[PDB]
């Protein structure tokens, strides 16, 4: 029911970017068939049909392809060259299907020397100088869980392909080739420190800026109960009513952004953050602009007022999941289809009409 | 030149998400004019024309909506209720435009009890268990960039929204609003996590999981010079690839999953990993599938031959910046051309008959 429904998503069952594009593709309405190899409980693959397929066989291959033929979208997250192996490479679908967006979900990209080395997020990051700016000053790089790469670099990028390629065959009438290679997105994702070190308003060394940790107004800080609150207060008015809060004279403070005087200035924070639990400082800054919020744990957040109200999760038979993201006014996204048994392709292609 | 070529954009100045939205509609192909407060070294502001009104007055606001007429989408960054009391709320742009895409970019969304609420990224994925799980265990948690929030659960969600929607027009002939809020783009973001909690496969203590550092295979590793490498090998096969590299055997090693001996594990993986230069082992791992890669900072990037062959990064100003992405085989972005001297306002309307 949401604004891609009527559109038609063959999904080649991979793992990380490509069955979460996927997901957020059915998400939003779209009629998504995952082909696996010959009842789930992951509930990412919630939003689809599920069929079964020996690509390697000449049955196999035949079925993919009379359903290829149908779909508007094809998603594959192998390396380079497993689908032209298998007779599934975007010239062979071209001749079934000119109008198909072929969407290549890797990490590396399509070509180039590392294009069929393994790998996984943590690996993609790393070359292109993420990694190395995530964690303590003082420690070795932590991995942002796979939310850079996989995720925000990754299945998002594929998404904006394919819809922008769908909007450019409004007026073309054909389809064409998506390479989404996670090294590129998350580079394009993280455009922002890029165009800071060259401006002077970021640097290379890990910890020692304004919003990876390295500035007492913009971290975590600990609590009485050893809970977390997080402070964000990087604007002079937003910073001021955080000190208001914790009735901290600023008189008595260095300046926000005396950068010689940071440790002095984040004990002092420090100081007064751990003479309170987190959820006192819930209390003391409730509806201000303090921009300071409590760190809640997975399990804490389908309590949280905020949360709840606005019904950003559903209770999926189990545990609690994510609703579907972003929101429309008028063609709104159903709550998710939770995962069903395997049906026969044939069914599928009945339906479709190929 | 990109798939997007043809599309009319009209974003209203802000930070964060907003503008990286605005930068990868522009990159993709996309006519995007930004109305800024009454030549930018802000390399994010690549893709533009910029011009000036001050929208609370008569002639800046008539100018605004003369532009908004004509246009196919609308970003807006400000909070909820910035835009109404303008005379620029949807409401009212749906009395000159009803084909418009009405693109609402915000942390906490349009309504509930913190949507009047000041914050950044860190606010946003604090309250949503994003942060909480993120950075070592022994420490509080740390912020991984303001990529999570802004960009990966922000802009690209406010990108999948405005190009769903526009999918949706093709048939209905009209526009919507469009609300991304990064409480819920981030969620989405994440969804993984919450598919694994379901069934047992991810905690929330911090750091003690399988792609948080916790798992000694997926982690990075200290070398002899104090850089490091990344490794990523979670398969079998491509752990044994690592483990051969090390020159280790097998052996006499704790097994891989044998998670009450990851210590030992990642005590002789340290001592391996610390015995040479990163740059080392950057050579050692250069063409195998043991995922292992040196974590290159920022300077270095441009350095690295995949990154390099590719044409990830062109030269802009001074400085690399990050090429489009994703790729299109036919239709292909541009190189980025860097921000220019704003412009006449009424040149803008003249050009797109407003
Ligand atoms: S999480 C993010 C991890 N990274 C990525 O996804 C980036 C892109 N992908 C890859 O690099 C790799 O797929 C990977 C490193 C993740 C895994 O590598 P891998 O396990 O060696 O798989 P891969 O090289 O993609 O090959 C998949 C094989 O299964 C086959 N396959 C896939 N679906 C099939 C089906 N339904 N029926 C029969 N065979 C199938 C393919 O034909 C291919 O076989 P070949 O090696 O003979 O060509
Ligand atoms: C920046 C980082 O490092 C990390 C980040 O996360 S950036 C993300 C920040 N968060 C968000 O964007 C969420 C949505 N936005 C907001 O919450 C808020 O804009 C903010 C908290 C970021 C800023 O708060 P603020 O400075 O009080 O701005 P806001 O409340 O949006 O109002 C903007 C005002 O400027 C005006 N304005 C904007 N463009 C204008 C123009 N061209 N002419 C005249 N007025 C204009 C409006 O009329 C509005 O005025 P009013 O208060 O009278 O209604």
């Amino acid at each position: 029911a949401g604004p891609l429904s009527g559109l038609r998503v063959v999904e080649l069952a991979g793992i990380g970017p490509g069955p979460h594009a996927a997901m957020i593709l059915g998400d939003l309405g779209a009629d998504v068939v995952r082909i696996d190899r010959p009842i789930s409980r992951d509930a990412m693959l919630r939003n689809r049909r599920i069929v079964t397929a020996d690509l390697k066989s000449d049955q196999g291959l035949e079925l993919a392809l009379k359903l290829i033929a149908k779909a508007d979208v094809l998603i594959e997250g192998y390396r380079p060259g497993v689908t032209e192996r298998l007779g599934l490479g975007p010239e062979e679908c071209a001749k079934v299907n000119d109008r198909l967006i072929y969407a290549r979900m890797t990490g590396w990209g399509q070509t180039g020397p590392r294009s069929q080395q393994a790998g996984h997020d943590i690996n993609y990051i790393s070359l292109n100088g993420i990694l190395h700016a995530i964690g303590r000053g003082d420690e070795r790089p932590v991995p942002p869980l796979n939310l850079v790469g996989d995720f925000g670099g990754g299945s998002m990028f594929l998404l904006v392909g394919i819809l922008a390629a769908l909007w450019e065959r409004q007026s073309s009438g054909k389809g064409q080739v998506v390479d989404a290679a996670m090294v590129d997105g998350s580079s394009v994702l993280i455009q922002m420190m890029w165009a800071m070190r060259a401006t002077g308003m970021w640097t290379d060394t890990r910890g020692a800026n304004m919003l990876d940790g390295g500035a007492p107004y913009y971290d975590t800080y600990e609590c009485a109960d050893g809970r977390y609150v997080a402070v964000g207060a990087i604007e002079p008015q937003f910073y001021a009513a955080m000190l208001a809060g914790l009735g901290l004279d600023a008189a008595e403070l260095p300046p926000q952004n005396d950068r010689a005087r940071w440790p002095e200035l984040r004990a002092l924070l420090t100081e007064a953050f751990a003479s309170h639990d987190r959820d006192h400082w819930g209390a003391v800054f409730a509806n201000s602009d303090a921009c300071v919020t409590p760190v809640l744990a997975f399990g804490e957040v389908h309590n949280e007022p905020h949360i709840i109200e606005r019904n950003t999760f559903y209770e999926a038979n189990g545990g609690w999941q994510p609703m579907p993201a972003p929101r429309f006014s008028r063609t709104a996204s159903s709550q998710p289809r939770p995962p069903a048994a395997t049906i026969d392709i044939e069914a599928v292609l009945t339906d479709w009409d190929g």
